[PDB]
């Protein structure tokens, strides 16, 4: 498990969705 | 205007939902 | 096996269409 | 730090992709 | 101004072109 | 083989550079 620091709630939510997306693709 | 994006496969449907949500957060 | 994603606005519709095609190309590598 | 978050990421591949994507996002937002 | 991005593999080239299409639309 | 993608704008050049790296990471 890794931890990516994200400043800003906007980019946090988007990066969450992008992570979930990468998982779906894999 | 409301559009409907055709998508083949459950996997990509779910991804595009997340990408659509991400666009809306940016806009 | 076919799904439909409602999208508000032609601009996002067009963006998502290209993003879908990117996904499909990546998945075919 | 009230608006600073830590995204929990399973596996090193996705972690490194997400760092690139994060930087991409920040570039688009400037 | 015009830039050139080095890409290895024609498949990845086509993927990046599609991603570039997306990026330009998002920026309008 | 090596190709060169033409990109208008420094912004998209740097982004697409990051996207290329991401592609290569997924393909490893």
């Amino acid at each position: 498990t890794y931890y990516l620091q994200v400043r800003g709630r906007e980019n946090f939510e988007i990066l969450m969705k992008l992570k979930e997306s990468l998982e779906l693709m894999e």
